[PDB]
């Protein structure tokens, strides 16, 4: 054996991953164990930037993913800062890093397709990057899920990503997850019920949709100011943006970068215990 597991970190959406020493390097890596594929898994090594997880090595035998090692993942970072709340600029600073992350993978066509707060990995320096990218093909936790996905689209786009983005960074703000449903229909009525259920005014062709039915019920869309209270006016537009219905309208990576609320980014040093 190369690599001496140091302890299960736990599991991914794909396989169980490891923090292991490489014995003739001494090198930390995080070992992502997983049950064509392989050659576009392979090109990912080479396309990096600094907030995506660095892919270090592929190995076939059951699939291996040697990846960058970071020390903490958002969700216990937002579970540890639950009764003071994360600081506004370094809620800034992440929303801003995860969009040039995505900015960067859409702009190779390449999709996340299940971000959630575990998958976001943070260091001490302050830097947050997009791990657990859903990518072999290319309990399930649906609370970040697009309403495309939930009502049956079978060709989603980079949209999806901006959607679960978008309610990652509510949570960040109210220090509750956005929409915790616990089925699919759950999910897309716990949407509805907050956004208003979508119609072909706000969503040409909603109606059409593979899983849509007519027998919905009709919720009223309720304000943002109600949503994610204490965020301000700059915040609740661009979050508003994020979560459009129709994919179409919804902004992109590239875009939300421009927004206002970004005019003051800067780059806060996080508490973190390890
Ligand atoms: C905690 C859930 C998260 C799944 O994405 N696991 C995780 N967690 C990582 N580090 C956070 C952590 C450290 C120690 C114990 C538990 C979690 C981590 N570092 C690199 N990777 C690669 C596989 C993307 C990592 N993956
Ligand atoms: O994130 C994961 O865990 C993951 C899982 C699988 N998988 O399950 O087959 C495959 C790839 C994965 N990450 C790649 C990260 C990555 C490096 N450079 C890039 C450039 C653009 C877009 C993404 C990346």
């Amino acid at each position: 054996e190369n690599f001496q597991k140091v302890e299960k970190i736990g599991e991914g959406t794909y396989g169980v991953v490891y923090k292991a020493r490489n014995k003739l390097t001494g090198e930390v890596v995080a070992l992502k164990k997983i049950r064509t594929a392989i050659r576009e898994i392979s090109l990912l090594k080479e396309l990096n930037h600094p907030n995506i997880v660095k892919l270090l090595d592929v190995i076939h035998t059951k699939l291996y993913l040697v990846f960058e090692f970071l020390h903490q993942d958002l969700k216990k970072f937002m579970d540890a800062s639950a009764l003071t709340g994360i600081p506004l600029p370094l809620i800034k600073s992440y929303l801003f890093q995860l969009l040039q992350g995505l900015a960067f993978c859409h702009s190779h066509r390449v999709l996340h397709r299940d971000l959630k707060p575990q998958n976001l990995l943070i260091n001490t320096e302050g830097a947050i990057k997009l791990a657990d990218f859903g990518l072999a093909r290319a309990v399930v936790t649906l609370w970040y899920r697009a309403p495309e996905i939930l009502l049956g689209c079978k060709y989603y786009s980079t949209a999806v990503d901006i959607w679960s983005l978008g309610c990652i960074f509510a949570e960040m703000v109210t220090r509750r997850a956005l929409f915790p449903g616990d089925s699919e229909i759950d999910q897309l009525f716990r949407i509805f019920r907050t956004l208003g259920t979508p119609d072909e005014v706000v969503w040409p062709g909603v109606t059409s949709m593979p899983d849509y039915k007519p027998s919905f019920p009709k919720w009223a869309r309720q304000d943002f100011s109600k949503v994610v209270p204490p965020l301000d006016e700059d915040g609740r537009s661009l979050l508003s943006q994020m979560l459009h219905y129709d994919p179409n309208k919804r902004i992109s990576a590239k875009a939300a970068l421009a927004h206002p609320f970004f005019q003051d980014v800067t780059k806060p040093v996080p508490h973190l215990r390890l």
